[PDB]
């Protein structure tokens, strides 16, 4: 059998693989080139551009932390945008909680969604949900678009006006996490974002998720928050009947993933 | 360039793999092959029998955590044992400790020492220490032999006779920390060791480390306690001048490293 491959510029010198059970789709989309895959140990993979989007074996790891770090902080999240995520691993976790009224997701690649819907079903299914509205849409125009404001914008992919439109967004007490690289690779970049939200944000924190399939295994949250407390502390614990089948999130490693390595902190206390 | 790729059947399915920019050293020895090289953006690494036992960019995440956890919690330590662990970068963490008064090391394989000496200098300078003397010698046959009781012992290497052995040459106070298996693989594997500490030890406990170049970015410690208290909370804080070089062990590091995902406390409740 072959080997898929995972190189990049963004992380050169380095390389994972995973072994082919078997091809089960590819295109060229307008947007990016898009592949899936039965791998031999990790089941079902996604890539695009030639990264790894995902894999079954360990999407609940990004999926929950993303999620249930915000909507845990939120009193009564009542509104919910996700941007990016067509894959709608975010969003199946936004679906448990009740007191969601709405969830708009706001995907560029109508493919990604498309191809999620179809190969990855326990993955996609939060978009049978009534409150899910799909915008095909550039996030910078949605955003500048947008009339509603939301309790929780999670940014489910890999700039300084931006942060200014996810502000906006917001509500008063609302909060942000996004997607921000891994702290073994790209601290100067890390660096940036929380300079860049730390302009209009007086929150910022970072918090580390451990998942095999992204680049040096693990992958960070920049969390920014309006008000003064932050997104280290959970408001509320995840009891109902919808969260009992949770694989990583939970109320102690909530606050344990914001403990980061030593030269870390030191690279980031004096931003 | 070529390329370093690391396969086996114990994480079947995967690789990780590094670009080489010059090949160093490579040996037969008695007991393993030796290969050692610089990446292009890892530093040096050394391989024994094709699976990395370090790379210099990223040793100190598990050199700091498997020394300074147990070795905060230890009271006065004052002789410590380390079981394999060749490349001396534990020794280089315990030479920190000033009340320290004897490191023995026990590894079967001199030529993994000796090419640390040559090849990894800010590795393996511990061995320059009055304190530490080195038994080239089968870990069972040193076990079985040693006259002494170690406040701390320290296995860096990958039984039921074993811990006997371990618990044995341990003060009644004494801890154990062995490395133990990444919890994106072997679950089987964590359930079995801490079954065979659990039968010996009153406290068995598990904590994650992060590091990208083992396998699935990240390696457990099976932490062993005769007292009630384990591992979990530091007595003592590395306040001294030679703790002001730490890359990523902290006080608060340390109790986050045992706040582990949620599949994970499932499966090693019930034992
Ligand atoms: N298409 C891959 C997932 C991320 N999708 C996002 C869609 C919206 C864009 N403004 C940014 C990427
Ligand atoms: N040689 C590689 C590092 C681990 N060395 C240990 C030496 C002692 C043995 N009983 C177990 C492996």
């Amino acid at each position: 059998k072959k080997w898929f491959s995972e190189f990049s510029i963004m992380w050169p010198g380095q390389a994972f693989s995973l072994k082919i059970k078997k091809i089960l789709y590819e295109t060229k989309s307008k947007y990016q080139n898009v592949l899936v895959f039965e791998s031999t140990t990790y089941g079902k993979v996604l890539v695009l551009d030639g990264v790894i989007q995902l894999t079954e074996k360990d999407e609940f790891a990004y999926h929950e932390m993303m999620t249930h770090v915000p909507m845990t902080v939120s009193k009564e999240p009542k509104n919910v945008l996700v941007v990016g995520g067509g894959d709608g691993g975010i969003i199946r976790e936004l679906c448990k909680y009740k007191s969601v009224e709405n969830i708009d997701i706001c995907e560029i690649d109508e493919t990604v969604i498309e191809v999620s819907k179809i190969y990855f079903k326990n993955i996609s299914c939060g978009y049978e949900d009534k409150r899910v509205n799909v915008f095909i849409e550039d996030a910078s125009k949605f955003l500048e678009n947008v009339t509603n404001t939301y309790d929780v914008i999670i940014v489910d992919s890999s700039n300084q006006n931006f942060y200014e439109k996810i502000y906006n967004a917001l509500k008063p007490n609302g909060y942000c996490v996004a997607q921000c690289e891994s702290l073994w690779i790209h601290v100067g970049t890390i660096k940036n974002m929380i300079g860049y939200a730390k302009k209009l944000f007086k929150k910022v924190e970072y918090a580390n998720i451990s998942i095999p399939t992204y680049p040096c295994g693990c992958i960070g949250i920049l969390c920014c928050s309006k008000t003064d407390t932050g997104l280290t502390k959970p408001n509320k614990k995840l009891e109902s009947k919808e969260f009992a089948d949770l694989k990583y999130y939970n109320y102690e490693n909530h606050s344990a993933a914001f403990k980061l390595p030593a030269f870390l902190l030191k690279e980031i206390e004096n931003i």
